[PDB]
């Protein structure tokens, strides 16, 4: 079949990189509206930090490469301004001759992302950061600048990577948030060490605050306060890039995410979404989710895969939720239900906090533990986990207990790998359960 | 009930405790034959090391702190000669003033261990390390010698530790060991790491060498060598204490273990056996095991007390091995069968080895994962990761999925918390179940 991509990064450019393994005859063309294919979006701040310098790291292929390893055309500066279902066709336009063709297909397979929000100022130095285009011009605009202080609005995780890796590429960052409701994956109160880091450190931040104008480098906030800044990089959240989808026969939710069932397809015979634009269900309850991270645009361009080219008995069973991200010394990581839908069952808490591994053993650090139960029928509903050690492990271990619809009290018989480095002869994951 | 407990460390003291929880009223009464209870066993290597430094480190308890927190009576210096399980007392040996005497109970819980093995030379300057008391006497020798030269004799995971904390302590270790067989709960191959370890360090070491003669500090070895050592820490493996019972009506397999059903039970009534002295069963296949490690002396110990004072339906459901030890900078961690069992299936192995977090993120190393699964039904039989980083990770995570049966195949579904430093979007985990 020839096979039309939209989006050539984690959903798409894997999927059709995943369909080339199994299907070696069909054309396959992908479409990217800006200008670099499978660039690595989570190793952004880190390239801003001048932790990673090498490009071959920010950008795992070319055009021309992919075409010549894999036999997949990608089209750069190519946006899809329309889906014509009907017809079988996408209008796509050419940014660089601003001419627009139709491109027909057989199997559609859509995985345009989410854009990031703009506070909307008219402003030479603020940015956002979602592309490589984007980290490019942050790393320019501060060399150009020789920029010292630099504002970071918003606390979600993608704001926190690039505070720290701004921090240690030596700058002045501070922090504002228009809540205090930051890192809101997290627990509320499990989040307090994202303030300590910035104390300890003697990183400004506000919470409860927001811009409230700009003149040149002269920033007003709401707090009355006016302050100099040379940058601002701005983290306000996302909204899906589904704008060209909305003409065509394609059902899409009132936030403009598109609903799929367990093989990723759409409401429309041929047509796929997956990545952030997709929503699907939990795996562990009977609830709508959305989950748009790295592991569901990769497990669903597996899946696809297998839908089109290869075992289409192979389905998605939902999602568990495990994110987790990095901040100074500290870990955040949970997995299941969010926060605010926990109201939806009759559920308890239990928690620990403990040393990671032996107390006697060098360089302890509490971890703290809390998971969330059925009242009902005992079983898992989301874990979350910090510390500076093993929260990871801890988080990863829970994620697959939920995988198997395991109860908290079942907690106790999980055998853990013992040695005074690593944990305790009674996990904290057995503790939970004793607990219950 | 009146409690009599036998052995006052890792399954002893843990039951007795458990059991006080539970139940308020009861007489509990545990007799250990050495000087103290509730010494951290795992910790002595470190305490050598001096990695640990005040021996409160290495200490929990006292009879008196434990009487006057759970009111529980403790007689050290007091050991267990037998069994007079007809009329349900113990003869009790006070070694203090040599004189015996017998004690009653409704329920007695043997958590015995092992004991060290010895080569049986006669010398001043060998010792085995199992106690605080072997701690105290190698840590004095040290110092009272000004030992500089080490024999380190054996290679399993205690005498790996002993041998790295000799090295950080300032002193200079040389390893043997009769076979080629290093750290028999891993694969051989992956033991590769242990070895370039130590050649990294040029610490000496001989396999498939053994000790022929000891004149003073002269050794004569197996292979002709005659070398002078100022100490020999000898770690020749263990057996168990159950000469105390062999008068008595308990079962006991030929090698001198005691079999337990799922309730730690022995086949006499009102007797259990816990800790290392107990063999039981493997969860994910029928084959006896016995694992003599903390989690499962803490876990039976758990069982225990629901059994006597709590909801008795909590049963065993059996061991998956699930074992790890750090030897400098490198993981070694295993579950499942071991090694050997592996001839009792017919069996797959696959194998992953990728950097344990991002490429692109600093500090990475390569982690080698394997997983050995059954063919008539998929499931997972045995896994296995070396690695400076991330194996305590997947093993705890496989354990996890070994638990509940899981395939091999089903492992691409496990959603891993991913960020840069921490795992891929598709985790080694997830590149076992697509690679199968
Ligand atoms: C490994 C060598 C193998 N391990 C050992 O040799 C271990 C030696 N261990 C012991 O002697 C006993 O394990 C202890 C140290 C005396 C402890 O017995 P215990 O587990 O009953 O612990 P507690 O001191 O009573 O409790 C401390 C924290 O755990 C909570 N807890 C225990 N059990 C609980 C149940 N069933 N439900 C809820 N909570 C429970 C306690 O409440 C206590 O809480 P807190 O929050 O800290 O006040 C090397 C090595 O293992 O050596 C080091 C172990
Ligand atoms: C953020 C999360 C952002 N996520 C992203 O994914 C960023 C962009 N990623 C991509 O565009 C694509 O995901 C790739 C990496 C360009 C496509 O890779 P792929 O998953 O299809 O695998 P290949 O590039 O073909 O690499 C081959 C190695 O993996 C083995 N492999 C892949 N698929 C396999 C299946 N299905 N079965 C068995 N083996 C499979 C290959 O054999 C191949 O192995 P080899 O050892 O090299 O021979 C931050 C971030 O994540 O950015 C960075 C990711
Ligand atoms: C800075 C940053 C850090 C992150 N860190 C993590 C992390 O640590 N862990 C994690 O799990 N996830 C992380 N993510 C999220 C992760 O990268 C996304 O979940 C994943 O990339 C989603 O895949 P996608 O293909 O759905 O979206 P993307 O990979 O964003 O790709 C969508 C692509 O489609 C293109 N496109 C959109 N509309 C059109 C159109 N009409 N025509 C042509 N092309 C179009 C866009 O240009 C875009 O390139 C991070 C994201 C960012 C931005
Ligand atoms: C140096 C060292 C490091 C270790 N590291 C690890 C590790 O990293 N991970 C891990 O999982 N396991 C480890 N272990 C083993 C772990 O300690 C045992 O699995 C656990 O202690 C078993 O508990 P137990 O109650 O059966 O034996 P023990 O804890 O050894 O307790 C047995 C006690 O009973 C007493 N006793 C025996 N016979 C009698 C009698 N007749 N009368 C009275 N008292 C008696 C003994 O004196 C002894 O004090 C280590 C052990 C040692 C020695
Ligand atoms: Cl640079
Ligand atoms: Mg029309
Ligand atoms: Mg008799």
């Amino acid at each position: 079949p020839k096979i039309v991509v939209v989006g050539a990064v984690a959903g798409g450019a894997t999927c059709a990189s995943q369909i080339r393994r199994l299907d070696k005859e069909s054309d396959i063309i992908i479409f990217e509206k800006d200008r670099d294919m499978s660039f690595a979006n989570c190793a952004l701040p880190y390239v801003i930090g001048e932790v990673v310098e090498d490009r071959r790291y920010a950008l795992a292929y070319t055009p021309e490469k992919f075409y010549d390893r894999k036999q997949i055309t990608v089209k750069t500066y190519h946006e899809v301004i329309a889906i014509n279902d009907e017809r079988q066709t996408v209008s796509v336009l050419n940014r660089k001759t601003n001419e627009q063709f139709e491109e027909s297909y057989d199997k559609l397979i859509l995985s345009p992302g989410a854009s990031a929000n703009s506070l909307g100022f008219e402003s030479d130095i603020t940015f956002t950061l979602r592309n490589l285009e984007d980290t490019d011009a942050i790393d320019q605009f501060i060399k150009a600048n020789q920029v010292d202080k630099v504002l970071v609005v918003g606390a979600g995780y993608v704001s926190l990577e690039v505070l720290e890796n701004l921090y240690e590429r030596g700058l002045h960052p501070t922090l504002i948030h228009r809540s205090d409701k930051i890192n809101k994956l997290m627990d509320a109160d499990m989040n307090q060490p994202i303030l300590d880091e910035l104390d300890k450190r003697e990183i400004p931040y506000r919470l409860n605050e927001e811009i409230n104008a700009i003149n040149g480098n002269e920033i007003t906030f709401k707090s009355g306060k006016v302050e100099h800044y040379d940058m601002i990089i701005e983290g306000v959240g996302t909204h899906p890039n589904s704008k060209f989808i909305e003409s065509s026969n394609i059902k899409l939710d009132r936030k403009g995410f598109i609903p799929v069932n367990d093989k990723f397809e759409t409401n429309v015979p041929n047509i796929y979404a997956i990545g952030d634009i997709a929503t699907s269900h939990y795996r562990h309850v009977d609830l709508p989710a959305s989950v748009p991270l790295a592991w569901g645009a990769h497990r669903a361009a597996s899946i696809v895969a297998e839908q089109i080219a290869g075992n289409d008995t192979i389905e998605f069973k939902g999602f568990l939720g495990n994110n987790i991200v990095k901040f100074f010394d500290y870990t955040f990581a949970s997995v299941g239900v969010k926060p605010n839908e926990l109201k939806q069952f009759d559920y308890k808490m239990v928690e620990v906090t403990q040393g990671a591994h032996a107390n006697y053993y060098p360089g302890n650090s509490p971890l703290h533990l809390r998971v969330y139960y059925d009242t009902s029928n005992r079983q898992i509903l989301r874990a979350a986990a910090v510390g500076k050690e093993g929260a990871d492990k801890r988080i990863d271990v829970l994620s697959m207990a939920m995988m198997n619809q395991l109860t908290v009290d079942e907690l106790t018989e999980f055998e853990v790998a013992y040695a005074p480095p690593y944990s305790h002869p009674k996990d904290l994951i057995n503790m939970i359960g004793y607990k219950a």
